[PDB]
């Protein structure tokens, strides 16, 4: 029975599917995703460490006293840790 | 001499500054940016398992014959591959 049609009709369905599912896995491998995360993550590092580094020459300058100077760190590096 | 107005207003720069950078941190240690990533990821290999499960079922019931479904099986687990 024409019947032969609904099984062509399910082969090519599922091969048409099997090419979404590898475009799916296409766009996942190919994605910036992570690694835009990370290179956002690398900014903030290196804002932070370029101010890290003026709190530090302020203090050598004397325009910070050393408490002074290690209260701004301190208060960095407890935002760090949540 | 003030330059005391020099001194002052470079403390209160490197406080402000300081915020800055904290606003920074908080913004990243918020940042819901690999769980995103990672969430997508999660989507891709559901739509794919669903898919394969599929590929089985018509394994079994004759409509793709063994070596017609472990192909498509196999291309899926090549394009993981790349």
């Amino acid at each position: 029975m024409d019947e032969g049609i609904s099984k062509k009709f399910a082969i090519q369905l599922l091969e048409d599917d099997a090419e979404r599912i590898k475009m799916l896995i296409r766009n996942q491998k190919n994605s910036l995703c992570i690694s835009q995360c990370k290179a956002f993550e690398e900014v903030v590092d290196t804002q932070m460490y370029g101010f890290s580094r003026q709190v530090t020459y302020a203090t050598r300058l004397g325009i910070l006293t050393n408490d002074e100077g290690h209260r701004l760190l301190s208060d960095l590096e407890r935002e760090l840790n949540q």
